[PDB]
């Protein structure tokens, strides 16, 4: 027994990731079969970063202009090219610790591990959501660009983001690994600011799952509501919308546990409208929402990687 | 900015994990050089469970009644030892995976990260801390036994907890990589129970340095205290006691922030005394006590 916030075993992530150097910029890069991929801004000076032109940057830079290492080794750049924000660095070295992998582009909601790094060095992992507003709440220092998140499914890693920048508000964007932003920023010197954001409401409910499956049930009641009325106090409360595929994917926790999708937005309903009356669930005084229904089945049944 | 609940990369302690079976028991082992380390509870039957002798266990067991297997490839058992609650048994190839690594036994506060395994395979990695009373506070299912706990400052892999059972409450007991329990607890199906925890104070005060540093200062106030009333009031709300060590310790926290140490415990006070109103410290409603003071500096720096 027992819920924790989990992260996914880093190591094969550990073995791809290197230190990119270009002009007085260190950041960090993904190493795979013979390309390392990391962001585009490694080319800026802090002016061209105001209203950069990257094509017309990138032109000027050549192959030695990048300095790649990895551990104390230098890879040898022999071509580079650019797709959306992100630098594609062709090396004369294929990795040898290249795991089974592929880019996927991920959904606001879902959840992944992040592997934080510095000089190309793995200081930490960590587990995210992808907020609905397309942020994400990290931890990120000087340095960080180019530390990565993924997931993992039987043996092959899906890498589906990679840290360029930190909003105002101190939460993070990035792209995915074909370089395209999640949510609508730029990577430019330039005002931007992290949109109103609201509750995953599908994780909230997993994880009220999670917890009854933990012995904590004091939130549960008698009642039931309809997908329509639910709905209506989610969006009252800033919640995302609860739709029917939600419930049709939370419908093996429903089974476990006797409590159906609609019971549960019950207790949910309550919740939100009366608080918690001084008690926690799982440990907790919030409702957490970085928890997907499958983070929930994955952890309670013990799956391995 | 931000922060979160950081686990260290588990990489190097991947590398190490392998399943032992004995019998109709499988859980996991640390395989480091040429010795794999386990729970010596793999060696019972369920009849042996509620007062095994362990001595007379194992000294019945040949060295093939234990199947070892790395992924793949099974790993000859060549040798048999028990130390404390720890079986190390010999192997016949040394790990070529092994890191740099140290055992260390760790005091209550101070936190690890777990790499949950199953069948000699990981599952996940979190961050747990040794509570007061000797438990952690983990995610642990059948089969988990043999999962390790390890932190990696610099680049040397400092184990620190071996899993071996589940109390009553749900939350968990294990040793030392030299089979010492952590608190009263023994590797018999006999009763027992953890004593009444209590809240980290150390930790919590090294949290609320965090949250400045990151740009939160509603909680602060114009008061100061006494170390000695600090503790007759934290007492009150079973936080531990707050020590001259703990004082100094937070010495660096208190000087990149400008807030001194009992300055911060009266914020601390005050919290306690009314709660947080609706607001939130580094996006918790609850006081967290997981956080050591070296975290802090790890993560924010
Ligand atoms: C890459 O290592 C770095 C990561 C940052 C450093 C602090 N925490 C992080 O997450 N990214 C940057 O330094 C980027 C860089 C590319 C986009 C524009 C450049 C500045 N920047 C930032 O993250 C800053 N944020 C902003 O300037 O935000 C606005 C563009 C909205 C003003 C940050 C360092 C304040
Ligand atoms: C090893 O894989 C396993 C891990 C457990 C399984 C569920 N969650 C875990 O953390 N450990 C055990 O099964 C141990 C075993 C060795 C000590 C005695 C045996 C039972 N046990 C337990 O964890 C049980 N707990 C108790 O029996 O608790 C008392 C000894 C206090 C009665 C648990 C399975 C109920
Ligand atoms: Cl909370
Ligand atoms: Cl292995
Ligand atoms: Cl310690
Ligand atoms: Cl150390
Ligand atoms: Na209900």
């Amino acid at each position: 027994s027992g819920f924790r916030k989990m992260a996914f075993p880093s190591g094969k992530v550990e073995g791809c990731m290197v230190q990119v150097t270009c002009g007085t910029t260190t950041l960090n890069g993904l190493w795979l079969d013979d390309v390392v991929y990391c962001p585009r801004h490694v080319i800026c000076t802090s002016e061209d970063m105001l209203n950069p032109n990257y094509e017309d940057l990138l032109i000027r830079k050549s192959n030695h202009n990048f300095l790649v290492q990895a551990g104390n080794v230098q890879l040898r750049v022999i071509g580079h090219s650019m797709q959306n924000c992100v630098l594609k660095l062709k090396v004369d070295t294929a990795n040898p610790k290249t795991p089974k992998y592929k880019f996927v582009r991920i959904q606001p909601g879902q959840t992944f591990s992040v592997l934080a790094c510095y000089n190309g060095s793995p200081s930490g992992v960590y587990q995210c959501a992808m907020r609905p507003n397309f942020t994400i709440k990290g931890s990120f220092l000087n340095g960080s660009c180019g530390s990565v998140g993924f997931n993992i499914d039987y043996d092959c890693v899906s890498f589906c983001y990679m840290h360029h920048m930190e909003l105002p508000t101190g939460v993070h964007a990035g792209t995915d690994l074909e370089g395209n932003f999640y949510g609508p920023f730029v990577d430019r010197q330039t005002a931007q600011a992290a949109g109103t954001d609201t509750t995953i409401t599908v994780n909230v409910l997993a994880w009220l799952y999670a917890a009854v499956i933990n012995g904590d049930r004091w939130f549960l009641n008698r009642f039931t509501t309809t997908l329509n009325d639910f709905n209506l106090v989610a969006m009252k409360y800033n919640y995302e919308p609860l739709t029917q595929d939600h419930v049709d994917i939370l419908g093996p926790l429903s089974a476990q546990t006797g409590i159906a999708v609609l019971d549960m937005c019950a207790s949910l309903k309550e919740l939100l409208q009366n608080g918690m009356n001084g008690r926690t669930i799982l440990g907790s005084a919030l409702l957490e929402d970085e928890f997907t229904p499958f983070d929930v089945v994955r952890q309670c049944s013990g799956v391995t990687f």
